[PDB]
């Protein structure tokens, strides 16, 4: 009852400060949509309305069968690159969304394979964890042990692992994005974050682009950099929890 | 070491049998799209192809900003119900991504807020599931010395938890998702299992619809419903991350 009674507050503070910072920009998007949508029917007069209700339910239709809506369909493809990549959505939690199964036999498919996979692929990556850990920690109890081991060394090394996991994954990459993928940085940074805490809403995904140069490698680049990013959160994740035992413990010092 | 060649290989059998499933419907599907698209020009040759493509840009603006392509938007919008459920997606790291925020400033408030927040809310997804063990488990050892305890009590009790979950998580609401929404049973039966691992892909969301009739408390019992799913999942991650603990030395009692 401790926790919930602080939840429902920060839910209801959420909406309360999401409901002004975006309303009037999908205000204005709906009224923008409706004007160029009476602005068409007034430059096709020869297109009627009930066409064009036609037209938008054709559009709708396929928008939601995999096929984009403008444009060339080859990143959206389902051949092998993309069937690989998304296998790696699932199987991480992420979940953009971009591509997903249509048939009742692949949605079946998929459930099992995500029952099959998710556990699997949740230790590899604490695997993946606790090797550079371990690596990590070696290097600095030698380079510790060549200096002066201190009360305060745990601080450092502790600190200098979450700053340079807060860099690589939060600083860094949105000017990497910036130049590969023309976003601004606050895009940049927004998908970074959402990436890396496997929510994946899917609006930004990196390396899907009709209108781009890529280089044919930059894709599997963006898919290790996510899986070491991946690494680092579960390091991370468990030091912060025995550092909570620690100062469970350190707070009735205080007392 | 040992796991990333599975891995790997998890990842080109899913891509192989994802791509062979999926290629034949994907590929009619914008066959179709296209087959369409030149018979509506054939409806209206006074319509041009060059409109068509200006129409198509216009209605891919739309679903950038938010604004739904066709038909009620009510669902999709900022106001108070629809930003708390966005506020819960956005901390139960499932992110849908049916609405997201397109601003600036909200885009730069969500990375904050899903800093602060996910941490949080998956130690009270924790608490839940710790209080409702101690209740249940409670209640099964009273009920075992009313009776009598055996030393494969813990199967019977740990089995029982077990199906409790599947049957209410993936099995029963398959049905209620029949009656109230319309779906199959392979559609129900992936959305469940799709939203309970905090995957999401956006394509089914329960409750919204402008095309339906639900009732008024149909939405918050269906957050009450993933939350609940979600507290029994950490159940059974402990469960089982204890029970492999187990296993790790059992293996030689076969050796
Ligand atoms: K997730
Ligand atoms: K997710
Ligand atoms: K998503
Ligand atoms: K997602
Ligand atoms: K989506």
């Amino acid at each position: 009852p401790l926790l919930t009674s602080a939840i429902i507050f920060y839910l209801a503070i959420g909406a309360a400060i999401f409901e002004v910072l975006e309303e009037p920009h999908w205000k204005e998007a709906k009224k923008n949509y409706y004007t160029q949508k009476l602005h068409l029917l007034k430059e096709f007069p020869c297109l009627s309305q009930e066409g064009l209700d036609k037209i938008l339910q054709v559009v709708s239709d396929a928008a939601d069968q995999g096929v984009a809506i403008t444009g060339n369909q080859t990143f959206n493809n389902w051949n092998w690159p993309n069937a690989m990549i998304f296998a790696a959505t699932v199987i991480t939690t992420i979940g953009y969304g971009n591509v997903a199964p249509k048939t009742p036999a692949g949605r079946l498919f998929c459930v099992f394979y995500g029952l099959f996979g998710v556990p699997l692929c949740l230790t590899w990556i604490s695997a993946l964890g606790k090797f550079f850990g371990g690596r990590a920690k070696r290097l600095g109890q030698f380079l510790t042990r060549r200096g002066v081991s201190l009360r305060k060394a745990q601080i450092t090394c502790t600190a200098i692992f979450i700053v340079w996991g807060v860099l690589v994954h939060l600083v860094i990459p949105p000017f990497v994005f910036m130049v590969t993928e023309e976003w601004n940085y606050i895009e940049g940074l927004y998908y970074s974050f959402i990436t890396i805490s496997t929510i994946g809403f899917g609006d930004f995904v990196a390396g899907v682009n009709p209108s781009a140069n890529y280089h044919a490698l930059y894709r599997y680049f963006v898919e290790l950099w996510i899986y070491l990013g991946l690494a680092w959160l579960s390091l991370f994740v468990n030091w912060k929890v025995s550092m909570f035992v620690e100062v469970h413990k350190a707070i009735k010092k205080r007392r």
